[PDB]
């Protein structure tokens, strides 16, 4: 009962419902609370106390608790402790307790300067944007962690790579030589990346146009009015790939016949534009203004290539019209942009 309350048990003259200087080692809040002399919920401090210790910053769902008036004298303290423990976990989201003065940031600068700052992008202790180092088209990423400079391996392993392109087994948090320690061994995936880049050098199709080095999508669409969905998502395969190139409706017969007969003339080692692309005679071709009075809302005016809807784009505006509202997030679809 009384135990576990490092700051509680006020003057018993009028209940002593203060409990000043009570916290779970994170923040010793104030005692700006009243002692209700009634049956229950006489004079609380939820949004009514001084709040000198940042108590008023509690903008959570206060109505959900309802002041915990259903409980008893002990139930009130139980609910208060539960709310405090719940708010202690939420602190990880905000930045009201990230001290960082653990001496690791200072020691991290030594390892950071040891590399000579070859290619750095991020700063402010967030992460290092070091990538692109390779004998071909380089596209990588970096980040920072919490236990940097200590035995805690850095968890900010954000970088373009396959489903297994991620290093582990941090030998005492080896910060320096990160590109050579684990980035040099990435040649296995770099070879496939360069092969895909060389295969996608020409023959513009309806496949992913934006940079998708982390993934793979085969969209030839050489046939007029159709799109050959010959995906190349398979990274581990050397050559001899095949996708569902269902571009032309009637052309499915000749393409299907060429794919069936292509079994003998597969040309796996020459499938890079020879046995796969041109194997079966395949040539590469060449402001949130709604309707109601609430018409005030901003939106990114950079590009609206898919402003018709969030999920649907370039489809019939009759059924699939209101895709989503990611630019405003209000009660309105994308049928007006």
């Amino acid at each position: 009962l009384l135990r576990q309350c490092p700051l509680l048990l006020p003057q018993n003259r009028e209940g002593t419902a203060y409990e000043g200087f009570v916290s779970a080692q994170g923040r010793d809040f104030h005692i700006r609370i009243l002692l209700p002399t009634d049956s229950q919920l006489k004079n609380a401090r939820i949004e009514c106390s001084w709040h000198l210790k940042k108590i008023l910053h509690g903008y959570q769902h206060i109505l959900k608790q309802r002041l915990h008036s259903c409980p008893d004298l002990v139930s009130f303290v139980v609910e208060l402790k539960t709310i405090l423990e719940i708010a202690l976990k939420n602190t990880q989201e905000l930045h009201v307790p990230w001290p960082p003065e653990y001496y690791s940031c200072l020691i991290r600068d030594l390892e950071i300067l040891g590399w000579n700052k070859v290619a750095y992008v991020d700063t402010g202790l967030t992460t290092v944007k070091l990538k692109a180092e390779d004998s071909r088209g380089r596209q990588h990423l970096i980040t920072l962690k919490l236990n940097a400079k200590y035995p805690t391996e850095p968890p900010d392993c954000v970088v373009d790579f396959p489903v297994q392109f991620a290093i582990s087994w941090m030998p005492q948090d080896s910060l320096i030589d990160i590109h050579n320690q684990f980035l040099a061994a990435l040649e296995s995936l770099k070879e496939f990346w360069d092969t895909m880049d060389e295969i996608d050098g020409k023959t513009w199709v309806l496949e992913p146009e934006n940079p998708a080095r982390c993934a793979t999508s085969r969209r030839i669409a050489i046939g007029n009015n159709v799109s050959v969905n010959i995906e190349v998502d398979p990274r581990h395969p050397k050559m001899l790939p095949e996708c569902y190139f269902l571009g032309a409706d009637h052309a499915v017969n000749p393409l299907r016949t060429k794919l069936n007969n292509n079994m003998h003339l597969w040309d796996p080692e020459i499938s890079l534009l020879q046995n796969l692309k041109d194997l079966l005679e395949i040539d590469f071709p060449s402001d949130q203004v709604c309707n109601e009075p609430r018409c005030g809302q901003p939106f990114h005016q950079a590009c609206l290539y898919e402003w018709l809807q969030g999920l649907p784009s370039s489809r019939q505006s009759f059924n699939v019209i209101f895709g989503e509202c990611p630019y405003c997030n209000k009660p309105l679809t994308v049928k007006s942009s």
